[PDB]
């Protein structure tokens, strides 16, 4: 099977991109501390394991000051 599509090319921010992804965003979830832009899942995948940013490494304490048990 092929399932091959794509054709696209245009001129903006470079930052679009995402520092975990490599790629597209689907979310778009921007931080309000570094201002930021990242994947709601990565993002919010990351502060599960760590609570810092994958970019500046800065421990956001916005969501919550808690880390939280193994709760899913
Ligand atoms: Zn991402
Ligand atoms: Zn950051």
């Amino acid at each position: 099977g092929s399932s091959g599509s794509s054709g696209n090319l245009s001129e903006l921010t470079p930052y679009i991109l995402c520092s975990i992804c490599k790629g597209y965003l689907i979310d778009a979830t921007t931080i309000t501390e570094c201002l930021h832009t990242f994947c709601k899942s990565c993002i919010v995948r990351h502060f599960y394991y760590s609570n810092r940013c994958p970019k500046c490494n800065i421990v956001v304490h916005q969501t919550q000051p808690l880390s939280g048990p193994s709760s899913g």
